[PDB]
């Protein structure tokens, strides 16, 4: 019952189914003075530069692992050394059983052997075909014939042919570009190696004679700076800000000044205050030099950047008072790319990602009335196609003159044949879109290829946009036994893309109400693929683990639970100003009765007088359930966001949508990227 191109349709059903030498004259020397060769001959092989060799290893039933050399060269003992990175293989890495037999993948580890012990030569090529849409079809051309020549070879019993394409990060949890220009050089000098070393040389106490400053962590800090100290080393909470006012004889101790937040003295206070308000102190303390987690910033109530942005992002506070704890009372002293949002909703992720500045909602998909009328009145440009997705991809296929490439039902093309002059003009064509985001709904082959699922994918694959934002909830990485993620995974390195995945939680940016939302990043492999956002608030959530191969794991971002920058957000400072209702509302058009007090109240309600959809159904103070503005706020949606439809319908949109603050974060890491553009 899902429209799917051929590419998906056929992997997700082929996966458903079940003497020694040198040659030539040496060109150069190392840095030690040796000199290093280019070509050798063992055993009646050929080794190169760019080559894979096998080497010998314990258990003999695995097969031999496979190296991609970098440089060989002659000692003065007269030995023969050769230097090789880890090619690892497609099996051992995340997608498992769904992974490609011939397929390689680089690693970041090296290792140097005597050329004596190799098992022998195996045949290695590298592939960068061109990206576009225009290609495409000759692509797949190029993949059947891949298909006969190795199943040729499976047949005569000959070696197998292995190939690379894209480098594997265990510890980044992503598939990247190869660095093609600093590789292959056959120069001594692996970068890989130099990162290694690099990487073990920080992480050490730098212990700099001047007494001015000293390295931590990879980073400077210098005298009369501010820092944050972790709560738990002072004899949950947020980073406690100190200024660094000396150093004193792993042997050197430092020796701060103090700051103290308004929360610190009661919650009352820090209720109808700033996030971004310290208290001077003359309190002095020594500590450790391995107790400071960043740099701060306090600056004066003179200049400021007039960017009051919700979530906040940099680290910067002010002061100017004077506190002193024994009284007990504080005293004086051109980049925007055009997107289809499919699987739309209420607009929330399109709102945000509009309002991060880099996204404009040209297109939209919908099921449902009420949420498309949603859509186009707080998104009055977006042409809002209210039908189903299999239609829609039928209906462009047909438009492309690429009937032909598509598994489609009946029932898709009889419905794609109602549609009017107007509907089949305003459709989209290929190259008009860069960027492509919305997350699928989730819920013996043949009852698992009428998902909702591989819908995305084959819009994917016959649009190929620049950038691609895929998102479930936190179990998409555990469905099936994670087999559907693998699968997507496969999908997405086939199609030629640089992926990434990671689990992000909501309840560390700005927003009260905890939700684990799992993203996965897709880019072009001319395009840089965008960072994962930095959380600034406290929440009482461990580390984001996702489950890799072999034992290892990896978290997308930092947990929190130990402190951060800002104060976390509660109940108090999102419901606390709205005026009181009755049980069982339903007026819609109201007016504000108390003023903001609180800071995300005044940074939501905004400039807007008319309240609007508080209208709550038939609270610990009052005997009623929450309302759907209510609902909103607790979302982070801003008073100004209008809906459509009856209150299940708007409390099914507030269910389903994702926070406006993560998606500006979310945006911002996207801006930043395409900034930083070769
Ligand atoms: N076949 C289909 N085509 C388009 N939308 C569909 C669909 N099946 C379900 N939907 C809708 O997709 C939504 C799933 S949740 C998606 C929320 C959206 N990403 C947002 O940011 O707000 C629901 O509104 C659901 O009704
Ligand atoms: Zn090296």
């Amino acid at each position: 019952q899902a429209t799917t191109t051929r590419l998906v349709n056929r992997i997700w059903g082929e996966f458903y189914s079940n003497e020694i030498k040198w040659d030539g004259e040496s060109l150069g020397k190392t840095s030690a003075g040796e000199p290093l060769y280019q070509q050798a001959l063992v055993g009646g092989e050929m080794v190169a530069v760019g080559g894979a060799v096998t080497l010998e290893v314990d258990d003999p039933d695995e097969m031999p692992a496979i190296y991609f050399v970098e440089y060989m060269f002659e000692s003065t003992d007269h030995c023969k050394m050769l230097h090789g990175r880890f090619l690892q293989r497609g099996s051992m890495t995340v997608l498992g059983n769904a992974a490609n037999e011939r397929e390689l993948f680089l690693t970041n580890e090296c290792m140097t052997t005597q050329l004596k012990d190799i098992k022998g030569v195996a045949s290695f090529e590298i592939r960068s075909r061109p990206w576009g849409h225009q290609y495409r079809k000759k692509n797949i051309t190029a993949d059947k014939l891949d298909w006969a020549r190795a199943l040729e070879r499976k047949v005569k019993d000959l070696p197998t042919e292995y190939y690379c394409k894209s480098l594997y990060s265990p510890e980044r949890g992503g598939f990247f570009s190869l660095p093609l220009s600093d590789i292959g050089r056959s120069s001594g000098f692996c970068t890989s190696c130099k990162i290694r070393e690099d990487e073990e040389k920080r992480s050490t106490i730098k212990l700099n004679v001047s007494k001015t400053g000293f390295f931590i962590n990879g980073i400077e800090y210098s005298v009369e700076d501010f820092v944050y100290v972790n709560p738990d080393s002072i004899g949950l909470r947020a980073y406690v800000v100190c200024q660094l006012l000396e150093i004193v004889p792993g042997s050197f101790d430092v020796k701060v000044r103090r700051f103290y937040r308004p929360e610190d003295v009661s919650a009352e206070k820090a209720y109808a205050s700033d996030i971004q308000e310290l208290y001077f102190s003359q309190d002095t303390v020594v500590l450790p030099p391995g107790a400071l987690e960043g740099k701060c910033e306090v600056r004066k109530k003179s200049d400021m950047p007039l960017s009051r942005e919700y979530p906040i992002s940099d680290h910067i506070f002010f002061c100017d008072l004077f506190f002193d704890t024994s009284k007990g009372s504080l005293k004086q002293l051109e980049i925007r790319l055009a997107t289809l949002d499919i699987f739309a909703g209420c607009g929330g992720l399109s709102h945000g990602l509009k309002k991060a500045g880099v996204s404009d909602a040209k297109w939209a998909i919908e099921y449902e009335e009420p949420a498309g009328q949603a859509f186009k009145q707080n998104h009055p440009e977006s042409t809002v196609f209210v039908d189903n997705c299999n239609v829609i991809l039928r209906a462009i296929m047909e438009k492309g003159g690429d009937q032909d490439d598509c598994v489609s039902t009946t029932e898709a093309n009889e419905l794609a044949a109602k549609l009017t002059e107007e509907q089949k003009s305003t459709l989209p064509l290929p190259g008009q879109v860069d960027f492509i985001n919305g997350g699928p709904p989730c819920q013996s082959w043949s009852k698992v290829q009428c998902e909702m699922i591989l819908a995305f994918l084959s819009f994917a694959d016959y649009f190929r946009p620049r950038y691609f934002l895929l998102e479930n909830v936190r179990t998409f990485v555990s469905f099936n036994k994670g087999q559907t993620f693998q699968l997507t995974l496969a999908s997405l390195l086939e199609m030629g893309y640089q992926v990434r995945f990671g689990i992000l939680e909501a309840g560390a940016y700005g927003v009260s109400q905890s939700r684990k939302r799992a993203f996965i990043w897709a880019a072009a492999p001319e395009e840089v693929l965008p960072e994962w956002p930095e959380p600034m608030h406290v929440f009482g959530v461990p580390k984001l683990k996702i489950s890799l191969s072999q034992g290892l794991h990896y978290a997308a971002v930092r947990s929190t639970a130990l402190g951060a920058p800002f104060r976390p957000i509660t109940v108090r400072d999102t419901i606390g100003d709205l005026p009181s209702v009755e049980n069982g509302d339903s007026r819609t058009n109201k007016e504000y009765k108390e003023v903001a007090v609180s800071w995300f109240q005044k940074e939501i309600r905004g400039n807007t007088i008319a309240l609007t959809d508080h209208i709550c159904k038939a609270h610990p103070e009052q005997h009623r359930i929450l309302t759907v503005r209510e609902c909103a706020r607790s979302q982070g949606f801003p008073d100004s966001y209008e809906f459509a439809g009856n209150i299940n319908h708007k409390h099914r949109q507030i269910g389903n949508a994702v926070p406006p603050p993560l998606a500006f974060a979310l945006g911002r890491k996207l801006k930043e990227a395409l900034h930083l553009k070769k």
